[PDB]
């Protein structure tokens, strides 16, 4: 089975609203609701990772950000170890740099079931904040 490492951002702005994105119809987790983020490639670390993914995906660099959450989760057909970075700093304005819905959502009106289902205690931890 297939093993990924993914470094995802969650993009929190000063009103306590999330920068989330769609996921495409053809791709794992289709048409899901998402952090912006994706695959660690080799030669880079997770704090590379996420900084490159939000630039390629939404057009942003962050800065000064923790990590939030590290999870693994075992889908169907593939193994993925997810690593949630919070970030509420960056450079930039972030919008659909690669063709992707993306918008503004309060982070209490968050459903996890719009989500991955390996985001469920990320979007529960949240909430708390
Ligand atoms: N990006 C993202 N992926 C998530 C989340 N929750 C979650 O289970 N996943 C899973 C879905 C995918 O299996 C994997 C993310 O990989 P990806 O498709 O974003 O990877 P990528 O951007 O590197 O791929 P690509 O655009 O080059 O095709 O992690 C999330 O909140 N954000
Ligand atoms: O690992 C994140 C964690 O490290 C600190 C310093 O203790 O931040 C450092 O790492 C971040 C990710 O690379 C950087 O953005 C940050 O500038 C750097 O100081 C903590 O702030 C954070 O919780
Ligand atoms: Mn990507
Ligand atoms: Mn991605
Ligand atoms: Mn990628």
């Amino acid at each position: 089975m297939k093993k990924l490492q993914i470094a995802v951002g969650i993009i929190r702005n000063e009103n306590n609203e999330i920068f989330i994105t769609r996921r495409a119809a053809d791709a794992h987790m289709a048409n899901k609701l998402e952090f912006p983020g994706g695959k660690i490639e080799m030669g880079e670390t997770p704090e590379q990772a996420v900084v490159r993914e939000l630039q390629e995906e939404v057009g942003i660099t962050p800065q000064h950000f923790s990590l939030f959450e590290k999870l693994e989760y075992e889908f169907p057909d593939r193994h993925i170890t997810l690593w949630f970075w919070l970030v509420e700093r960056w450079e930039g304005e972030p919008w659909g740099k690669e063709g992707q819905p993306g918008e503004w959502m309060s982070l209490v009106g968050l459903n996890a079931d719009d989500f991955p289902p390996a985001n469920e205690p990320v979007i529960a931890k949240l909430k708390r904040l």
